[PDB]
């Protein structure tokens, strides 16, 4: 019943980089904007925006809003934000899809946008502190990478998941290595050209077009990563290296029915099959993918053995490692094109980026089912599956 | 098709008053236990909990998941949070009816939780300050209250709603007066002790058990209204007499299907007919309402005159009385009990306060057909039709 | 040859008390007026006011300056703060001495001045924080009562002391509470009277004289001392009880010579014969006082019997019990009316202050010989000797 | 009879540039140890060591005696801290000077130390902020740099003055040239080495070495002076280029009876013959100079013309051509190095910064009689007279 007509994101921004004073809203803007132009859609027509988007705070009321007016969507249409963590980008699609499938919207914009690097230091005040010093808390780690109930970064849940995999370093950075080998490549070949809308960085002594993915290593060293040092834990496994990075960006989809795409004669980037979310322990939250990409499969009615395509978001090596391992889909359709260990990982928007990269690297090969997973702090997953018209 | 099993709140806490230290998730998850044992429905059975939050800056990650797991809903649940301002809570629930509707899950809880109380001030510092003072600034005012593209608060948006509609000072003074006196005879009848459940605010050197609405003023005279200065705008008419309040409190609802609660034995609270959102200038946002109540009855397909009790959220006395004349359903069958003016306003929480409150009421009275609805800041409007089984 | 020719003091105020939102400077221009006044001094007579002051961040430049020109203090004169901790408001004295004695001033205003209420929490922010919490921290605490040497409170040098003097916990709370009857004794008996000046606490909603020493508990028992638990040892002898307080306030003298004093027909308070600064181990800073004193009277050539009057800051129980035993002076003269356990102690004004209370003291009593001495942090002592004319 | 043994000073460094992250007193230890090793004379042989610095917000306990530590002053010795904001550096050395000039001490040393850098932002926060924005405030542009009286920039001050003397953009400019010329002339020609210590900055990354004063623009032109735009008034004359910059440094002088060096064998830099400091209307505080200068020549018994070198302190373009153009001392013997346009402005070393490019500029050339002074915010001045042995 419901398909994707058109999808775009910004380039990833490193942390503190090309988008480094740029509110999220104003990412999220430019990729309506693309999926409208895309579709041949006009603003005017879209229904609702929304936006997976975990760190609004000191951003004003409602991002995706803002980001939905900036597009020119009218302002009787109305807009919404929400927070599954680094499921958020692609539960987003799938709430859009139900909106439609449940004949109370015909027209979605969904995905997510995240700034990192806008993201506050905080502290409650209202009581007021009558001697001592206190803490300003970066939002950024205590609201997106700590986990709630044990205290501690989702990297040590990645720690977590290699003990009990048994998932060397060096298995960690070989995989690490491929991620920046592949995406490398991709990006050098123009893979991620037909995704990437630019988005221009306004700059009173000059505006600077951004349309490449910053963060992607050029050239990177297995021995270089080998020399790094274990990020959460002393005696870990862990490195910045071989974990996904702290990034910005925004990325969407644009929705509506079968029908209601043959009506305007658009070619849909895919049908959307199926999708699930599941929870497991927060402890191993990297496994989350496990279950919620075979949920998403036996609701599709499909076999591991069906997909031609996967993408499977690298929180960390340890946790793509141990998912790749039980799912045991060939590796080689995995991924194709790097993931976030060295494309990034701007936390809200990042599964609508990885949903983007699946359905134009399912167009350009002629794949015909495809499957977008990632693993989500405090414990689930979240997966889609998605099949070419 | 979608009923509501069962529903619940906390009492509505002052500003800095009784919940004045306690985190929003914390107030969730004494109400999603209690929808559960109000439905005699286990924890372990819960699919998923969705609730609506506005200001979680500080709190940790996916605050919803907190809640859920403090409740003891099973770490192979989900959980998320979304924000569409004040009408968060209320659109939470369409949301929970929809993944049952479209076949993803049985059982939601789903509803709304705040503590504007514990929102913190903020800044973004990563980039240094290299000179000149800059702003900590209030994540409640401007992430909550603020309109986005104007730049003033809500108060200023009911300004503008008092110049258009033309609603007086001594109009709005009246109306909150009235408020004032319907709330208090229906505490002192109790008439809110249904739908509140207690929460044990947990004291070093004393527990406390509030069950309680405390916002709630005895013996409000419309002489001290009227001597209240206006709190936006110099010559303006709105105060803070009759505009709601700062508050903190959390609602929620169990839902599942009809042929579900029949198959428990369950007497479901209500069956969801319809809802709908739509959105207005941002300039007039409390004139939300209006569509978006429209729009539910269409789709309901029912008359204004086919309503027996109406919750319209009192944002301020000018928009609900805005509301109201141009609706024209019967004053005397709407928030019959008061509203947000005498019993406060926890944002993300409030569409599942008046949700409760209306559910609670309409069993009382034998009322068959229900709505409830929110203005939205940033101009949008969410609206929801409930009939008796 | 340089005389006293008048002192004032303010009351001296609790911590977030009287003074909570008054700015040193404030307390500072009252206290000069009141040299001037009693002295019958015109302000454009006065060369230069020098006031201590250790907390002096957020006030705006030069806060002895801004004192200086509210007072009435002309354009012309100059004025400049220093700090050499809780030694500042009697090392202003005497350098404020130094200027006449040098021929390069015929009169000055010199002092201390002090609100700890007003100290702000600060934090480095220039080069930004990249990631991760950081702390706001209190300059009262860190600039005013942390030893920057050790990382510890001043508390813990008290607690040196007491361990290497073998002082009690109930041989401090003796201390403690004879210090409070004292204070007590002296308040009720007026003799607080002359030398206090009262300000006038300004304010929307009313205007509040303040013209007692408020931090003076009366009806001090040894029963509520010795219920008190340690305040910088889990198993200590320092407490709140037994060692000084927190507090607000400003004192001044006026100097000149001791023939100008003739030449106006003034009767002077005094004459400084002697001072002296002394430095000691900063673990043990208390001690200060021990070499600060003899120097001060070997520089006078008296003996320690020579005395008639003695003020010796109470920093902490431990440390003044400790100077008391190592000198060796008559207990019944040492702060006659009460010390700073008792009257408060406002870091920047304290030896200013104590030599307001010695001044007036000595002439209601009829001494000849004075002294006055402070304990300073990071290890220092600071004694002058004055006699009466 | 006071003459300065010896002196020194680090090399100033740009507004978070060499020593972004360098506290004070860490230069401050530095510039110690050098006039210690220079004169030849023990640390344990220093008395007091005396160190303006008008921004220690946040660096712990008495910077001033951190200094003296961390330089390896014994315990025993004493240190403090004094603010007569941009004067203060000099004020120290006559304060030392009359130390030892009334017999209280032998061997001072004295001077100055700043870190721009290093100032934090603050607010006070104990009474809490219930809710509403509230300011975080730059304690370097607050309490060093904006007239508390008037409430703005000493740069308007400096306005002031260029208006009252008529000076026009273009001769401010010219002046400005000149300065820059002078420095970069000087740094080159080698005529800074004497005096500046070498300060090393450590570093996790590696250690790095700081020796020259790295504000100077080098090849400084008239054409890139015109293209700069008004710094505080939008139809002003003083720009970024004509005026002072933010900077870190130290410096100080160790003082000495004159018999006591040739006891020593010691050749001193100087004699100090007078010194003086006067008041002006904070408005035009940039005229400061003026009085101070006069005053102390009369107190010398000097003609204007009896001076072969002159340091006037370089605080706006504006002020300096002021001070000049009334005094009418020979320009050509005025900041024959370069002044504080080029070599920056570090506050309260500033006055210890400009003695030592006096004294060690007398001695290379042989000049008999020399001259430092610097205005002083809130309106003052001060001067000081030396003499070559
Ligand atoms: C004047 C002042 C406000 C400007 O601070 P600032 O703008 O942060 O410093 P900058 O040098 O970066 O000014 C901006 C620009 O002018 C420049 N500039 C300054 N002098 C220049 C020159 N002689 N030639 C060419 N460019 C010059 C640039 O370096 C710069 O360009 P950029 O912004 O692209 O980097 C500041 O230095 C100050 O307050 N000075 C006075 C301090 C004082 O009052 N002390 C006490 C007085 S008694
Ligand atoms: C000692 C010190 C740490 C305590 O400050 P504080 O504990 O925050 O002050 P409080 O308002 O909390 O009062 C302290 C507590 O003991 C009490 N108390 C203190 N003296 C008491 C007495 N004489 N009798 C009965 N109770 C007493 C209580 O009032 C109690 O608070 P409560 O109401 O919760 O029971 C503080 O005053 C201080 O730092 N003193 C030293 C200052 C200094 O070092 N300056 C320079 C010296 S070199
Ligand atoms: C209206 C508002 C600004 C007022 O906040 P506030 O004035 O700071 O809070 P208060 O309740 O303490 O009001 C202050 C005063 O009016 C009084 N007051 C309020 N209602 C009164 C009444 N019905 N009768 C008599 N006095 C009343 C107080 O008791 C009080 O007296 P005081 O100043 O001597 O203490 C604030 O509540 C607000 O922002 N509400 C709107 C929130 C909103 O926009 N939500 C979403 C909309 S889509
Ligand atoms: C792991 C983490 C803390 C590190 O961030 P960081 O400390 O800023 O690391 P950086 O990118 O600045 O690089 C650090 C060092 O290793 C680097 N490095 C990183 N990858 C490298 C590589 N592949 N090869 C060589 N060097 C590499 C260096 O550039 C650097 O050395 P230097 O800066 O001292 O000169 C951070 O990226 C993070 O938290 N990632 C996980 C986020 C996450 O949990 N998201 C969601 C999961 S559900
Ligand atoms: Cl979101
Ligand atoms: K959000
Ligand atoms: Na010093």
């Amino acid at each position: 019943s419901i398909v994707i007509a058109s999808a775009a994101r910004t380039a990833v921004g490193s942390f503190n980089g090309a988008f480094a004073n740029t509110p999220a809203h104003e990412l999220g803007a430019t990729v309506i904007s693309a999926v409208l132009e895309r579709a041949g859609v006009a603003a005017g027509e879209v229904n609702e925006v929304i936006l997976g988007q975990v760190l609004p705070a000191g951003e004003g009321q409602n991002p995706a809003r803002q980001a939905a007016m900036k597009a020119g969507v009218p302002q009787e249409a109305t807009a919404w934000g929400m927070n599954q963590l680094c499921g958020s980008g692609l539960r987003a699609v799938a709430l859009g899809m139900q909106q439609i499938a449940t004949g109370d919207a015909s027209i979605i914009v969904a995905g997510g946008m995240e700034s990192m690097s806008m993201a506050p230091h905080c502290a409650h005040l209202r009581g007021g502190v009558k001697m001592g010093d206190f803490k300003m808390i970066d939002t950024m780690i205590k609201d997106g990478l700590t986990d709630a109930f044990y205290g501690y970064h989702m990297g040590t849940t990645a720690e977590n998941v290699a003990k009990q995999w048994q998932l060397s370093r060096d298995e960690q950075d070989a995989f690490a290595v491929a991620s920046q080998n592949k995406a490398e490549a991709a990006q050098k070949d123009g893979r991620f050209k037909d995704e990437i809308v630019p988005f221009i960085v306004k700059g009173r002594k000059g505006d600077i077009t951004v349309d490449a993915d910053e963060y992607i290593r050029h050239g990177a060293t297995l021995d270089s990563m080998a020399k790094l040092r274990p990020a959460f834990d002393k005696e870990g496994t862990v490195t910045a290296g071989n974990a996904s990075g702290l990034n910005d960006g925004a990325a969407a989809a644009l929705l509506m029915s079968e029908a209601e795409a043959s009506r305007r004669g658009i070619q849909p980037l895919g049908r959307i099959v199926s999708w699930a979310t599941v929870g497991v322990d927060p402890k191993v939250m990297g496994t989350g993918p496990i279950p919620a990409s075979r949920k998403a499969l036996e609701r599709a009615g499909w076999k591991i053995g069906d997909l031609d395509l996967v993408e499977a978001a690298e929180a960390f090596a340890a946790q793509a490692c141990a998912v790749n391992k039980d799912l045991g889909w060939d590796p080689s359709i995995v991924n194709v094109n790097g993931g976030a260990i060295a494309i990034g990982h701007p936390i809200g928007a990042s599964g609508a980026r990885i949903l983007n990269t699946l359905l134009f690297e399912m167009k350009r090969r002629g794949a015909r089912k495809g499957l977008a997973t990632l693993c989500i702090g405090g414990g689930m997953g979240v997966a889609m599956c998605i099949e070419s018209l």
